[PDB]
């Protein structure tokens, strides 16, 4: 049918600059492996055609679908070797299925060295060298690495690495204004990839529904005052955006999500007087700003809660004829007062409201039956308390390197078959949990426990199902999505899982160790703890301790400041001993 192409629109609504970055990071997480050079030239292919339909909206192709377009491009680049697997896989397809095909690979673990940080001078320099080919490798990296990241929020990123660096490399010291710098940046960056990979997986695993209802409740408590229907509007316009950024359309996520920063700041009346800070500031600002607002405040003056959710002699009526709408507004009236609680606790307690409605209004008297609903959420709220109590107090206690290795060695005897790396990316993350929320206030530190759990948690569900070992694992990973923490939380040593019979000698790298900094050296440390709970599960945790001593030990010994072949051999077999001594 007659149409207004589809590549000039957008070209059109984001402008040439975004439209690269934005195509750059489509490319990136279409195709992994591809080097930055194949990318390129896709990109800049893209480019030129899209230029070329703005002219003339007749031209060849400029009628066609951005997945045929995508598709088309990477089929037609004969530079594909195919030395990467699949790229002739897919291209065998015809539209829709071809971008499904693309889309099922995306890795969410893919075999690439850790992103070395060059030297702050060597680093300073590629920047002033030429910008264009710094943040095109910046883009490249980051969305191969990530290939769900929330796309738009990347481009974010990418300008504010662009502002420390232009701050920092003209410094006495570049490396000492850089550093803590960077490093804040990159923390919040892969929080941000975290909550994306949580929204992709919640739409693609559990349905549109699942990411509704969780922003419907967050939504509720950032906007209290914005009434039903326009907080229904902003979730409604929020799923559309990230069903498409999730599924790899990319600039119609960033062309929908720049509307609804329009929208919001165009309504800021009546959503919150929170919004002016954000809706004076350039685009990607402005939306990033609206994407993390502080809580408005409650109004004054609302009815209790009980009033329409228990009292109403239509409680029934209104469950059974409407239900959606019905659950939906107890979900918008319970989080809106409720702001100091996670998400996934208000979206608990509506769960546990609609299961009480379910087997309530089937009975005889159904006012009877629930009118002891909202009392009933005090155990669900109250059910983590003693525990995180006891957790935060044991990092205070134990410090970040050794809260670590505690969970570490909590979650291997779990589920003990997942796979090494696995389980040490997750432990170390669950680490930063205590870090980033046991240093706030307790009425702040259940809310960011949790949500940040929900995030982990779901990591762990999304590199199980790419490599799938444990039991125990897949069914906390699907049989809910708010219940995975309680799930997860409730499994004591898997009693079941056989020993590995372990000479773990020779699992001694040719002391190739000692380029990585201080960090990989920790990851090693805890790799071969993991590895020593898989062989001797019962062990005490003093015994741990000590067999990993023996580890740090042998690895300063072979790489110390001479040079020699080979010391690692002779004291496999006897670590080996060592390790037979402390664990039997
Ligand atoms: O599954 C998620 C689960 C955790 O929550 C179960 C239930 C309690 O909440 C589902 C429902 C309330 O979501 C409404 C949304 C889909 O529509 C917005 C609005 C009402 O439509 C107008
Ligand atoms: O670990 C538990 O079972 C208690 C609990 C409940 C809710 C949220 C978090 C936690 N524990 C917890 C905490 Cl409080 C901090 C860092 C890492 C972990 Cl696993
Ligand atoms: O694991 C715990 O519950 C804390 C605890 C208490 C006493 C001794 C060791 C540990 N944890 C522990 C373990 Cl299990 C391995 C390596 C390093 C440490 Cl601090
Ligand atoms: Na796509």
């Amino acid at each position: 049918e007659a149409h207004k192409s589809e590549i000039a629109h957008r070209f059109n609504d984001v402008g040439e600059e975004h439209f690269i970055g934005l195509v750059l990071i489509t490319f990136s997480q279409y195709l992994q492996k591809c080097p930055y050079e194949e990318h390129a030239k896709l990109v800049k292919e893209v480019t030129d055609l899209a230029k070329a339909c703005v002219a003339d909206e007749s031209a060849a192709n400029c009628d066609k679908s951005l997945h045929d377009i995508f598709g088309d491009k990477i089929c037609a680049l004969p530079s594909l070797r195919d030395t990467y697997g699949d790229v002739a896989d897919c291209c065998e397809k015809k539209e829709p299925e071809r971008n499904e095909c693309f889309l099922h690979h995306k890795d969410d673990k893919p075999d690439l060295p850790p992103f070395a940080r060059p030297e702050a001078d060597v680093l300073c320099k590629a920047f002033h060298d030429d910008e264009k080919a710094f943040f095109g490798h910046y883009l490249y990296e980051v969305a191969r690495r990530h290939p769900y990241f929330y796309a738009p929020e990347l481009l974010y990123y990418a300008q504010k690495y662009k502002a420390i660096l232009t701050e920092c490399c003209e410094a006495a010291d570049k490396g000492a204004c850089l550093t803590p710098k960077l490093d804040a940046l990159k923390e919040k960056a892969l929080i941000s990839a975290a909550q994306e990979r949580l929204r992709c997986a919640s739409i693609q695993k559990f349905g549109d529904r699942a990411y509704k209802a969780w922003a419907l409740v967050r939504l509720s408590q950032r906007f209290p005052k914005a009434d039903f229907t326009d907080i229904s509007k902003i979730v409604t316009d929020l799923t559309k955006v990230h069903k498409e950024c999730c599924h790899g359309d990319l600039l119609e996520c960033a062309d929908d999500r720049a509307d609804l920063a329009k929208y919001m700041c165009e309504h800021q009346e009546t959503i919150s007087s929170h919004l002016k800070e954000c809706c004076d500031k350039p685009i990607l600002e402005k939306a990033h700003c609206i994407y993390g607002l502080h809580n408005d405040e409650t109004p004054a003056g609302l009815p209790a809660v009980a009033e329409e959710f228990v009292e109403d002699k239509d409680v029934c009526k209104n469950y059974e004829e409407a239900k959606d709408l019905f659950l939906g507004k107890f979900l918008y009236e319970y989080s809106r007062r409720h702001p100091d609680y996670s998400v996934v606790l208000l979206l608990r307690l509506g769960k546990a409201y609609e299961a009480t409605l379910k087997k309530c209004c089937a009975t005889d008297d159904p006012h009877a039956c629930y009118a002891k609903v909202l009392d009933e959420f005090q155990p669900l709220v109250d059910e983590p308390k003693n525990l995180v109590k006891q957790n935060c107090e044991l990092y205070e206690q134990l410090g970040d390197y050794n809260f670590q290795n505690a969970l570490l060695v909590r979650y291997t005897k779990k589920v003990p078959q997942v796979s090494t790396p696995t389980l040490v990316e997750i432990s170390r993350s669950l680490g930063k949990v205590g870090s980033k929320c046991c240093k706030h206030p307790e009425a702040e530190r259940l809310p960011c426990v949790e949500d940040y759990l929900s995030v982990v948690l779901n990591r762990l569900c999304v590199l199980h199902e790419k490599t799938p070992v444990s039991e125990k694992v897949t069914k906390c990973c699907s049989e809910s999505l708010v219940d995975r923490r309680p799930c997860f939380s409730a499994l004591g040593p898997d009693e079941t899982y056989v020993p590995k019979e372990f000479n773990a000698e020779t699992f001694t790298f040719h002391a190739d160790i000692c380029t990585l900094p201080e960090t990989e050296r920790k990851i090693k440390k805890q790799t071969a703890l993991v590895e020593l709970v898989k062989h001797k599960p019962h062990a005490t945790n003093d015994q741990l301790k000590t067999v990993v001593g023996e580890f740090t030990a042998l690895l300063d010994k072979c790489c110390s400041a001479e040079d020699k072949e080979a010391c690692f051999a002779v004291e496999g077999p006897k670590l080996v001993e060592s390790s037979k001594a402390t664990l039997g």
